[PDB]
């Protein structure tokens, strides 16, 4: 509710990388049933309204989201190549779909949607990620979906950052700060080496 | 294994059509700590080790990630390259190449790889430990001949490969996958 104290830093690599387009890219990783990681890029979509959650979408049908189901905790690593600094952020997942999970974020799921291009909803409606091929064109330009009203495979991801290392390559030499939020919701940080 | 993988070529076009970005050698490095959760950051690409499919990387000994990795080398890397927006995930067993007697084969690689880096590369190894509380930055230069104990040379061998093109008809996927008689196949798979 009280913004997070690395919240001014984010907008300033924000505002300072907006010549490009691939700056709002980052990875997220998981880690599979299996005990190994995984990790792929996804776009950074925002912060949640009132919150330092950052919105991220994805499909039901992608591997992550039973990888999330089964162990929610991700960490991310989020470069910015215009100001040379990298953060990584640990913390909890929700995965808000259309099953009952989280009726209390629905509004947030269905905002989502709706704020996207008609190209990224297009994309929910594509054939099942990670199967074989299919060779036809068609397959890929269905007709949009429901511009107001989310697909079932639509999915909102969210993360809640509980603990945030911000390293600065351009320092004297280099600038590192962790920070750490505690039981109390309580937000501490601390200059460390890099 | 000995034979190129059939994803060199693309790392390859992929390395040369990204070479005026110097950070399209930057790839995000994901490992599994003791406790269970994730954990990911971002190195610097470094060539194959000669004769192999290996990627390397360089690392200090001190860091989080060395004892990370000790307990459980399997990481997976993603890897993206913003001009030609494309992206490469890998997984595979690390190996970290240390000043320790656990892979005395691999210390002419350690050894090559500390030769080649620059200067300031070098003198990272001097400063403080990593991760404690902060002209300790400034340390007399490490020997450019001979690597310093808290130097590791850290190889990951690729055994399951991803890679998403996302300028295709619409985008083009395709899954390398090694056997364990270290043969490589490939297939195209949805996006
Ligand atoms: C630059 C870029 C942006 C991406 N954005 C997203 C995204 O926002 N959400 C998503 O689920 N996948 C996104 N992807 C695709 C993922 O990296 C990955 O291929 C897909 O989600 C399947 O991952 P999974 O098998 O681990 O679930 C993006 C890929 C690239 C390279
Ligand atoms: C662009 C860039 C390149 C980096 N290159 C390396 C590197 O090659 N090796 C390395 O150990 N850390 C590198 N780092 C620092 C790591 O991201 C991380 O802060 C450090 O290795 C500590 O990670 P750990 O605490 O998980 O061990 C790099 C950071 C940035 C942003």
């Amino acid at each position: 509710m009280s913004l997070a104290p690395w919240r001014g830093a984010i907008a300033h690599a924000l505002h300072r990388n907006r010549s490009l387009v691939y700056a709002r890219y980052l990875q997220l990783a998981t880690v599979q049933p299996n005990g190994r990681p995984a990790n792929r890029t996804l776009v950074f979509r925002g912060f949640l309204e009132d919150t330092n959650q950052l919105r991220f979408i994805t499909d039901t049908r992608s591997a992550k989201a039973d990888q999330i189901q089964q162990q929610p905790w991700a960490e991310i690593c989020w470069y910015f190549p215009n100001t040379r600094e990298q953060f990584r952020m640990a913390g909890d997942l929700t995965l808000i779909s259309s099953d009952d999970s989280h009726q209390d974020l629905q509004p947030a799921r269905i905002a989502m949607w709706q704020e996207l291009s008609d190209a990224a909803r297009l994309q929910f409606g594509w054939p099942y990620p990670g199967k074989p091929r299919i060779k036809e064109s068609g397959a890929f330009e269905p007709s949009p979906p429901d511009p107001i009203e989310p697909v079932p495979n639509f999915c909102l991801l969210l993360l809640d950052p509980v603990q945030v290392d911000h390293l600065e390559l351009r320092g004297e030499p280099q600038n590192r700060w962790l920070y750490h939020r505690n039981d109390q919701q309580e937000w501490s940080s601390e200059a460390i080496n890099p």
